[PDB]
């Protein structure tokens, strides 16, 4: 897949950050490079209308680098935007939860019965897309997948999520 | 202004937060309604056009609100959009930037610009200005060229716009 190969390509991967023996995956130069960037999002919208089709309400942003993605990813699929934030960053009623930081969530940023996809640009541990999960569960919201650019597979986040569906573009170790 | 009116609407004030007597202005209702979302890039890009022509080279985004709009904007205009973060995110040598928020601290990856290129900043709301003035200090320390700072939101009674000239400013609705 060559729209694949351009994010691919721009992923910078640097050892040792934040600690040694970790390998940080830099999604920077996705964004840096316009044609890059694009192929992330039509990859992702390609993926969720082909599995999903109209039953996506909304898409729900991690903060902060699902920021990056979220509202392009829901404008290319012609839907709004929801936002999780760091806690203490959201005015008026909201819900949070603690996994150590805390996450937020507007009270009326959805209804029940609303379904919605969660963007982060990287799984991990799983650790704050379960935490997304868990907040949207309290607005009654349907989580029908989390998605990501990158998925680091030896930390089988996938599993912490499960049984929410997973999906990520590009997978390492 | 149709359009205009398309954000304006979609901006919710929660006064007494986060202390009393300000007035928080919530941009949320913009990214949740997909018109006014479109509306507001847009009109920013439409802007950028007319004052630059052809000589942006890159959007630059504000952690973590100008993430929101940064890569929009860039894609909107086909550019690519670089980041600045709160200090401590980014690997790779780096330079930072305090200012008054006690202090934050912005960075920005020593590679993210080279000398000469041009960039317009973007954040949702300018208030005092220290924080797009913390980038606009790092952008110039790479030896980029600030062409304009914009946001959604400015609070004139805030007076961050003389704090951030004579580096042009420019916003889609102003608050007291
Ligand atoms: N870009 C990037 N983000 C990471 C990396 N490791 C952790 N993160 C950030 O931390 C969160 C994922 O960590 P988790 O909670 O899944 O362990 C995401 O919000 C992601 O932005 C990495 O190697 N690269
Ligand atoms: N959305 C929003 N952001 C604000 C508000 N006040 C301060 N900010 C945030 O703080 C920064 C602007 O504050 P300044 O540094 O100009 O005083 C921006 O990054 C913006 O995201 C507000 O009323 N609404």
């Amino acid at each position: 897949d060559s729209e694949l190969q351009l994010v691919e390509q721009r992923i910078r991967s640097f050892p040792d950050f934040p600690t040694p023996g970790v390998v940080f995956r830099d999604i920077s130069p996705v964004l840096k490079d316009p044609a890059s960037f694009r192929a992330a999002i039509g990859l992702l919208a390609r993926h969720l209308k082909a599995t999903h089709g109209g039953r996506i309400d909304y898409i729900a942003g991690l903060d902060s680098r699902g920021f990056l993605f979220g509202p392009s990813l829901a404008q290319e699929l012609g839907l709004g935007c929801v936002l999780i934030r760091k806690r203490g960053k959201l005015p008026g009623p909201t819900l949070w939860a603690s996994y150590k930081a805390e996450l937020e969530i507007q009270k009326d940023a959805l209804e029940p019965g609303q379904r919605v996809v969660v963007v982060d640009d990287l799984l991990a541990t799983g650790g704050t897309m379960n935490a997304a999960c868990e907040l949207l569960g309290r607005l009654q919201a349907e989580v029908l997948e989390c998605v990501s650019l990158v998925e680091l597979t030896s930390l089988k986040g996938r599993e912490k999520l499960a049984p929410v569906p997973f999906f990520s573009l590009l997978q390492y170790e």
